[PDB]
């Protein structure tokens, strides 16, 4: 039920392009603003560049973007919906996302909570959670999402054994934190990656961000336990991320 004419549809700008194929915007009948990514011929199986697809038919919910239809002929289409203001870390930047209060910043950050709560639900594991993965609605609204390719936002353990699991999500989500309170500071202010990496394993967790509340920076610090197990579920975030405000 997902399949769709491509004549349906009309690519207008392209996005971004990579190894894979490309990304565009564009538009379906004319009437619905869409993203599309398409695949390079003969770069990767169909079946496997649909299996992002089928997993989007899976994880459907109101904080993560949502699949729209897809094309199976070469060239292999997957189309979603299209955000406006485009992702997080480039709207933060701009005036209307300077502008932001600390309220309507950490409801942001609940909401995207509220996905990955939705994804552990799921036993997914979203491997790359970060502001630029993360897009603003017409509403301003945040849905979680993945575009493709950077240590800043990666668990120790993943690191160094490769070890992705919900939980190295949500030490991911404790860095995503400070790039929300910094308005798209990049993580680890002055470091290189050679750097971070060298601070981590001796202990080493970033400096609470100016104009960050310190209730706020030990929550980042709960997402930054070193072992895994020790830090909190996506849905104790979300909770305490709501009623930060009371
Ligand atoms: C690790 C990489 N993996 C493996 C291949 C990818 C993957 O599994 N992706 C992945 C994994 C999980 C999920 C979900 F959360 F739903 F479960 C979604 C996605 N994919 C996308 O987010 C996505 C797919 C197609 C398009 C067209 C866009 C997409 C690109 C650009 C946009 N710009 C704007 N506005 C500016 N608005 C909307 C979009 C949508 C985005």
């Amino acid at each position: 039920e997902w399949e769709v004419p491509r004549e349906t549809l009309k690519l207008v700008e392209r996005l971004g392009a990579g190894q894979f194929g490309e990304v565009w915007m564009g538009y379906y009948n004319g009437h619905t603003k869409v993203a599309v990514k398409s695949l390079k011929q003969g770069s990767m199986s169909p079946d496997a560049f649909l299996a992002e697809a089928n997993l989007m038919k899976q994880l459907q919910h109101q904080r993560l973007v949502r699949l729209y239809a897809v094309v199976t002929q070469e060239p292999i289409y997957i189309i979603t919906e299209y955000m406006e203001n485009g992702s997080l870390v480039d709207f933060l930047k701009t005036p209307s996302g300077i502008k932001l209060t600390i309220n309507k910043l950490l409801d942001m950050a609940a909401q995207i909570a509220e996905g990955m709560a939705f994804i552990e639900e799921r036993n997914y594991i979203h491997r790359d959670l970060r502001a630029a993965n993360i897009l603003v609605s017409d509403t301003l609204s945040c849905k979680i999402a993945d575009f493709g390719l950077p240590i800043k936002w990666t668990a120790p353990e993943a690191i160094n054994y490769g070890t992705f699991t919900i939980k190295s999500d949500v030490w991911s989500f404790g860095i995503l934190l400070t790039e929300i309170v910094t308005h798209g500071r990049i993580p680890y202010p002055g470091m290189t990656n050679p750097e971070v990496i060298q601070n981590l394993e001796r202990g080493y967790r970033m400096v609470r961000p100016d104009n960050c509340p310190e209730e706020l920076y030990q929550l980042m610090r709960l997402c930054w336990k070193e072992r895994p197990e020790d830090r909190p579920t996506f849905d104790y975030l979300r909770s305490v991320l709501e009623d930060f405000f009371t």
